[PDB]
C-alpha cells in the first residue's frame, strides 16, 4: 500500500519509530493537532517519495481521551483507555499518550526525517512523552535472542486479525494498537541456559521451532498467547516488535505493539500473561521483562482519518 | 502487476523509454501496427521475463486519428486529438503522434531492449517522431532540482483518479495520457534565488515540504494543479515524469507525462497554466520551460487492446 | 503475499527445492503426514520469518492415492494418478509419489531449512523418493541455454489458468500439479546448431523472440503447447521449471513443473509432445530430454489443506 | 580491510556508533581495559563475522592521560589531551575519554551487538560518558541539509593525510583523532536564506559545488578549515562524521570525528574556526552548532594496540 | 580507487559517458581547460561522494595537439593524433579531440551530473563534438550479443598492460588511451547464422568459450587481436567498450575505448583488424561495424594532470 | 581481486563448488589436464565476466602424485600426499585426488556454469571423484548450528598465514590445501544440550562468542586447533568450510578446506584433534562428524599454474 497512512498490514522492516505524544488543553492545540493528522499523508509523501522502493510508512493512533475532545458523538465500540495490570511481582502499567506514531521504513533516515517533520508540524500542540528508534536485529530476531514476530498472521488472516470489520461498519478498516516499552535484565536471562529460555517462550532458539505439545509448558509465552474461544475459534493479533536500546544506560529492550480488531484478544493475552492461566501460572518472560510503558489507541482508517476536525 | 501491458498503476523506476510514433497511410500500415500492438504481451514478456525482479512495464497509447482508422463503431467518451493553448506568454503546441509507448524498467537494457523489438516488429509501418530516455535523478527529482511526483495519488486514489470506471463502462480499466517533452533554461533558472524557486513551485526544495497556504503564491504550479470541483471534491492526475538531456546540445528536459480517467482534468491543469487563473496569473514553470511537444493518447485496458 | 502455503502464483526464484515423498501404508504414518502437511504454515513461518524479504514459499501437493486415504468422502473433479504415455520414439513413465513439497526462496539455505524440518517433522511416517534442487540459470535461461517459462500466464490470467474456480466450488483456490525430472543429453543437443534448436523450441536462443507464423514448424515445442480449443479459445498452464545437475554424474537436467485448474490441459500438451499432432508429428524437445518422473499432484487451498 | 581493527581508512557507512569511556582508577581497571582493547579483534570478528559483506569495522582511540598509565616508557610524538578553545562568541569544551570505539557498518544491528560485547567484556572497569548512534542522511548530508564529507581525501592522499609514517616510526600506522559531539540550533539556521547557508558554508547546497573563490566569503567554513603551509602544501584531515538526533528531546546533531597524522592540523582548523582567521573572523557554522563534548585520542596500529 | 581521478584500471560499470571536446583558440580558452580538467576532483566528488558506494569515477584524456599548447617540453614518448587507416572498402577515420572525459558510475545520473558539472565549468572555451551514454547490455552484452571484454587483463596484467612504467619515468602512472564510435548494421549482421557470428568473433555466442585452435579463422575477431611479438612476448589492452544507440535513428552501436601503455599495440591490433593478415585478411567484424570517430589521447597520472598551466 | 585465478585470499561468498579429480595414466591425458589448468583464467574469465560484480573465483589444487608427473625438475618444499591418522576412536582417510578446483561465487549459476566448462574441457583426460555444492547457511553457520569461520586471518594476517614466502623462493604466493569431506550425525548433536555443544566448539552458539579462559574445555575443538609454538608464536590457517547436504539420504555435512603457507600447521592441527592434546584428549567435534574424503593439494601461483 505504497505511501498511504493507517497501513497497518506492512511485513516488517529494518528500521522503526515510535512517537508517542500527549495534546496541548486548548482548543488551537486540538485543532492543530487535528490539521496535522488528518493531512498526514502530506509529510509521508514528503519525506517517501524520496526513495525509490517507497518503503515509508506512518500508522496514526489516536488516545481514547482524545478522540472524545474530537470527535464526541461518534466513536468506536471499543475505544477505551489502557486498562492497567497488577500481579503480585509484574505489573503492566497504564502511561499517558493521546497521539501515536508508528513509522517503519528501509532506512533510518527516512524514519527519522518523517518524525522530524510530524513533530515540527505539531510545535507547541503536543510533546513527546516518549520515543522509540527501532531496529532489525540479525534475522528478526529480539535482544532476548529469540526470532520474533514468528507466527504472526499473513495476507487475509492478518486482515481478519487486524481490521475492524462489520461489527463496527462506522469504523471498519480501523484497528485497536497497543504498545508497551519492555526493558529486559539481560544479566539474569544470560544465567538461564538455552533450554530454559525454550521453555519460556515455547520455541526452539536458533533454529525458531515451535516446541511439540507434549514438552510445551502450560506457562510458555506462546501457550499464554494462545486464544481460543469457546466456539474453539483461535483469536489472532499482528505484532511489529523491534529491538532497542542504549549501550551507557544500559537499556536493551523489545518495544512491544500489536493490532487487533478488538483490544479485547490483547487485553485477554496480557491478562494470561500476567495473571494466569490457571491464576498465578503466569508469563516468565515477564521475570526477565518489564514494561514501562502501557496505552491503547484506535487507529482511524484513511477516511475517518482525514475526516477529523 | 508483472509483466501486464497497460499497466497505467506502476510506481516510478530507476529508467524508461517514451516513444512517439506515426502510422503509415495505407491500409497494410495499419494493420501491421495493430498486430503489433494488439499482441504487445510477446515482446514485453521476451524482453521482460529475462529479469528476475520484472520490472518492466509497457503502456501502449492510441492518437484520436489513429483510433478512428482501426475502431470507427466505438469510441471512449473523451477521446480527442491535444487541444493546443496560447497564453499571453507561452504556448504548449499539439504534434502528431498516432501511438505512445510508454516503457519503464529498472534497467536501461530491458527498456531499450523493448524499444528496439517493438520498432523491429512495426518495421516500415510506423515511424519513430518522438524518442526519450528518461531517468531518475537523485532522490526523485528533476532537473530543475525539486523532488517530482510528490503528491501521486497511490494504491485505490491512483486507481479511482487515473482508470476509467462505470462512467464509460465499454473501456474500463483503460486511461488518457498525455505527454509533453519539456525543456529548461537552466541558466535563466540558475538567477532565481531557492526561495524564489520554491514560490515558483510551491514546496521547499532540499525537504520537499508544501508552502503553508499563506506562503503559497496564487500562481504557484503547486496552486494552479490543484483541481477542486464546486462540491469541494479535488480531482487528481498520475504522473510519471522523468529527467533527460543532451549535454552536447545543452538540452536539459523534464518529459511530462500524466494519466487520467477523465482528461478534461489534466486539460484543466494545462490551461490554467498557460493561461492563468485568474487570465494573466499563469505558471512561472514555463517561463524556465518550453514544451516542445504536445499529444494526447487513449490507453484501452488489456483486453481492449488485445482486440484492435 | 508473503509466508501463506499453497501460494500457487509466486514469481520466479533464484532457489528451489522439489521434494517427492510417499507415504507409510500405516494409521500413524498418515497421522503423522495429515498433522504436518494440515499445519505446513507452521514451518514456513519457522524458516521464512528469518528473512527481511519474505521470498519463502512452499506449496503442498498430495498424490490421488493418498488423498483416498485421508479425505474419502469428498475428491476434487478431477484428481487421478499421472497418466503414462508410450509414443513413436519417447516414453513419459508414471512413477510413485504421495506428497510434492514445491519450495522456493531468493537464497538456497531457506529452501534446505525448510526441506530439513519438513523432512524432520515426518520422520519414518515418509519417504524421500526424488530431491530436486533447482537454480536460477543466467537470464532466467534452462540448460539447454533457452529462456524458459517466458510466456507464462501472469495476474489474472496466471490465476485464471491455475486455480480451481466456479466449475469446483468445494476446492476454489486450489490446483493440479504435474511435474517431471527431465534429463538432457547435452553433447547430442550440442550438436545441433543454433537455428536448428531454435526450429525445435520455437523461439529465437538469445534474443527469446517467437518465431513468425511462416517459420514456425508444426512440431516445434511451442506450437505443440499451444492449445486452442473448438471456440478459438486459448487454455494456459502456469510453469516454475529449474535447472538442476550434477557433474561429475554428468546429469543437466530441467526440472518440470506445471500448474493448471485442470490437468486435461497438462495432459493433452503431454500427449502433443509424446504422441504427436497429427500423430508421429512429436516434440523434438524429447530427443534431447527424458523424463525420469512423472506424477500428479492436486494443490489444496489453504482452507482445505488445513482441514485434513 | 576486511574485519581488522583500526582500519582507519574505512568509507563512510550507513550507520555508525561512537562511544566515549573513562576507565577506573585501579590497578585492575587498567588490566582489564587493556586486555579488552588489546583483543578487539575477538569481538569485532564474533559480530562482523556474521555479516557476508563484513562491513563492520572498529577503530579504538586511547587518551593521553590513560595512555600514560600503560605505556609510561613510550609516547606518540603528539599525544596530549584535548586543548580547550574560546573564542570571542563561542568556545570548544575539553571534556573527558580515556577511550574512544568508533564503530562503522552497513547496518545498525552490527555497530549496536559490537558495542554491547565490548561494553560487557569492560564491565566495572570502565563507564560510557558519552553514546552516539550515528546515521546516513538522504545523499551524504548532515542535518544542516549539506553533503558534509565532499573533500574528504581519498586512498593514497587519505593515508598520507591519516596515517603516521617515517616522523614517528616507532608509533607508524597509527593515527591522531578528536571528537566533538555538536547539537544545532534548526530554527535559527532555517531563518537563513539558502543563498545565507551557502556563504556560511562554502557550497551550494543542493548541488553541492563549492563557491568560485570570488563569491567565497573569507569567514565560510571551507576557508576556514583550509589548511595551507609556506611552501604552498596543502594539509588535510580525514573525516567521518555522522547525524544523530532526538525528536523529543529537540537534539539534532552532527558528530564531528577527524583523524589526522599529526593532530596540530585538526588543531589549527579548530582555533581559526573559534578563535577566527584574522581573529574575530570566527566560522558562522558556530552560530548553529555548540559543541557539547571534545576529545583527543591517539589511534594505535594493529601491532601496537595488541601489545598494550 | 575511490573517487579518484585517472583511475583508468575501474571494473565494468553499468552506466557511462563519453565526452569528446574539442579547445577553443584563445589562451583564454586554454587556461580554463586546464583549470578545469586540474581540477576534475572537484567535481568527481562533488557528485560521487552524494552516493554512498562511491562507484563514480573519471579518466581524462589529453590529445596531442593540445597536449603541446600547454606543455611544449615535457611530452609523453608517443603522444601522437590517431593515425587513421584505409582498407579497399573499410576505414577507421581520424577525428577531432582534444579532451576526452571517459565517466563510468552504477547509476546514469551521476554520470549525468558530472558530465553537467565538467560542461558547465568549461563554457565557451570548448565544444563537445562527441557524446556517447553507454549502458551495460544483459550480461556484459554488446548489441552484436556476444559478451565483450571477457578476455580483458586484470588485478597486475592490467597494471601492466595499461600504465606508463619505467620506459618513459616522467609520465609513469598514465596511459594512451584510443576511441572510436562503431555503428552495427544490425540487419546485415541478422541475416547470418549464429555458427557465422562465432567465426567472425572468434568466441561462441551465448556461452562465451573461446574456438578451439583448430575451428579458430585466421581473421577471427580474437585472432587478429591476439598480439604477440617475436620474442614471443604477449602484449594485451585494456578495453571498456558500451553499447549505445537510438531507436528512431536507428543507431546500434559499440563505442570501443582501449587504454595502453604504449599505443603501438593498439594501433598494430586496429592495423591487423583493417589491413590483414596475412594483408587482406582483415576482421568481419567490420562488415557489420563502422567507425564514425577515431582520436587518440594521453591520460596523465593524477600528479602529472593536477600540474596543467 | 577480480577473475584471476589461484585467488586464495577472496572473502567468504553465499555458494562454492568443491571439485576432486583423478587424472588418467596416460600422456594425452596428462597434457589434456595441462592444458585446462594452465589456462584456467580462460573459462574462469568466460563465466565471470558475465556478472556486473565479479564475484567467480576459482583456485586450482594439484595433488603431490599428479604434480611428479607434470614438473618432476622443481617441487615445493612441502609437497606430499594426505597423511591419514587412526586415532583412539575416529579416523581421518587419505583419499584419491589429483586436482583440486575450489570455486566460489554470489550465485550458484556461476559455479556450476564455471565446472561445467571445466568438466567438459578435460573430457576423458579425468574423472569426477568428489563433487560438493557449498552454501552459505544463515548467518555465516554450519549445519551444526555454529558461526563457522569466525576466528579466520585476514588481511595481512591472511597472506602471512596462507602464501608461500621467503622461505620457498621459486614458489611464492602459493599455498597448500587441505580438503575433508565431513557428514554429521545430527540426532546425536541434537541430544546434546546448547551448552554441551558450546563445550565441544569453544564458543557461545548464537552469540558466536569464544568461552572465558576458566570455563574453556582442554579439548574443545577451538583449543585443539590453536597452534603456538615454542617462542610463544601463533599460526593460523585460512578456512573457507561450507555447509552442503541432501535431504532424502540424509547427509548434512561441513565441507572442510584450509590453506597454509606450510602444511605443517594444518596436519599439526589435525593431529591434535584425532589423536587428542595430550593423547586421548581428542576433539569431540569427532563425536558427530566423520570425515569421508582426505586430501592434500599444492596451490601454485599464477605464474607457476601458467607455465605448466
Ligand atoms: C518483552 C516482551 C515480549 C517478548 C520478548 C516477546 C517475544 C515473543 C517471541 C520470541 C515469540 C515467538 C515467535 C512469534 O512471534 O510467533 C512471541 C510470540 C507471541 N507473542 Fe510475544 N513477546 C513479548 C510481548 C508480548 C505481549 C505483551 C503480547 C500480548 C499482548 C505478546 C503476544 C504474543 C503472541 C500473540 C505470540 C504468538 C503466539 C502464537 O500464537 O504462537 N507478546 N513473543
Ligand atoms: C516543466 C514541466 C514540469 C515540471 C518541471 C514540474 C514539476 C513539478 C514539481 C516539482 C511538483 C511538486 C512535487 C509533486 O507533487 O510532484 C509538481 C507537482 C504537480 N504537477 Fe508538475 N511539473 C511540470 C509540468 C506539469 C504539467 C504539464 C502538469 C499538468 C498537465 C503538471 C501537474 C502537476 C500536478 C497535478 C502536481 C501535484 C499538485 C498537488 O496537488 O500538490 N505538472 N510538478
Ligand atoms: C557543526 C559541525 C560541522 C559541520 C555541520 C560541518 C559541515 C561541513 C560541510 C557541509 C562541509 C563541506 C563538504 C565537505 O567537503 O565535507 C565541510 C567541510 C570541511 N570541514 Fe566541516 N563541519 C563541521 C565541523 C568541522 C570541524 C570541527 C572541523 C575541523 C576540526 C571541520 C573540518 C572540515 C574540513 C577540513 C572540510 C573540507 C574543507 C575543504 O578542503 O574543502 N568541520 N564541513
Ligand atoms: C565494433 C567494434 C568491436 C566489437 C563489437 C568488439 C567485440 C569483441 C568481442 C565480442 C570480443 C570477445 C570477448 C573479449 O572481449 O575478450 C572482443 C575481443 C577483443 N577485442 Fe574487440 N570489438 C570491437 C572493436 C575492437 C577494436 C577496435 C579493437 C582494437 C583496437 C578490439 C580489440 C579486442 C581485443 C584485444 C580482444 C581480446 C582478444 C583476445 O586476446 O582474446 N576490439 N571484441
Ligand atoms: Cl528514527
Ligand atoms: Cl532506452
Ligand atoms: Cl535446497
Ligand atoms: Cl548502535
Ligand atoms: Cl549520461
Ligand atoms: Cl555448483
Amino acid at each position: 500500500a505504497r505511501l498511504a497512512p493507517q497501513a497497518v498490514l506492512t511485513p516488517p522492516s529494518a528500521a522503526s519509530l515510535f512517537l508517542v505524544l500527549v495534546a496541548g488543553d486548548s482548543d488551537d492545540d486540538r485543532a492543530t493537532v487535528c490539521d496535522v493528522i488528518s493531512g498526514i499523508d502530506g509529510p509521508l509523501k514528503a519525506v517517501g517519495f524520496r526513495e525509490l522502493a517507497g518503503s515509508l510508512s506512518c500508522v496514526v493512533g489516536v488516545g481514547a481521551q482524545f478522540w472524545d475532545r474530537v470527535s464526541a458523538s461518534s466513536k468506536p465500540a471499543h475505544l477505551h483507555p489502557f486498562v492497567p495490570l497488577s500481579g503480585p511481582v509484574h505489573s503492566a502499567p497504564s502511561t499517558p499518550g493521546d497521539l501515536l506514531f508508528h513509522i517503519k521504513a528501509a532506512r533510518k533516515d527516512l524514519c527519522f526525517e518523517l518524525g522530524r517533520q510530524i513533530v515540527s508540524a505539531l510545535g507547541s500542540a503536543a510533546t513527546v512523552v516518549d520515543e522509540v528508534h527501532g531496529f532489525r536485529y540479525f534475522d528478526s530476531r529480539d535482544l532476548l535472542g529469540f526470532v520474533d514476530g514468528t507466527e504472526n498472521p499473513t495476507d487475509d488472516d492478518a486482515a481478519d486479525s487486524a481490521l475492524i470489520g462489520d461489527e463496527d461498519p462506522d469504523f471498519r478498516g480501523g484497528s485497536y494498537v497497543i504498545v508497551q516499552k519492555y526493558l529486559h535484565d539481560m544479566s539474569a536471562w544470560n544465567t538461564l541456559s538455552t533450554e530454559e529460555q525454550e521453555r519460556v517462550i515455547g520455541r526452539t532458539k536458533l533454529e525458531n521451532v515451535e516446541l511439540d505439545d507434549d514438552a510445551q509448558p502450560s506457562n510458555s509465552h506462546v501457550t499464554l498467547n494462545t486464544i481460543v474461544d469457546d466456539d474453539g475459534v483461535e483469536h489472532d493479533i499482528l505484532r511489529d516488535a523491534m529491538a532497542f536500546g542504549s549501550l551507557g544506560e544500559a537499556e536493551y529492550g523489545t518495544y512491544f505493539i500489536g493490532y487487533a480488531k478488538d483490544p479485547a484478544v490483547t487485553e485477554l493475552m496480557l491478562r494470561r500473561m500476567f495473571l494466569g492461566e490457571p491464576p498465578g501460572n503466569y508469563d516468565r518472560v515477564l521475570d526477565f521483562s518489564t514494561a514501562a510503558t502501557g496505552t491503547l489507541f484506535f487507529v482511524p482508517s484513511r477516511d475517518v482519518l482525514e475526516s477529523l476536525g
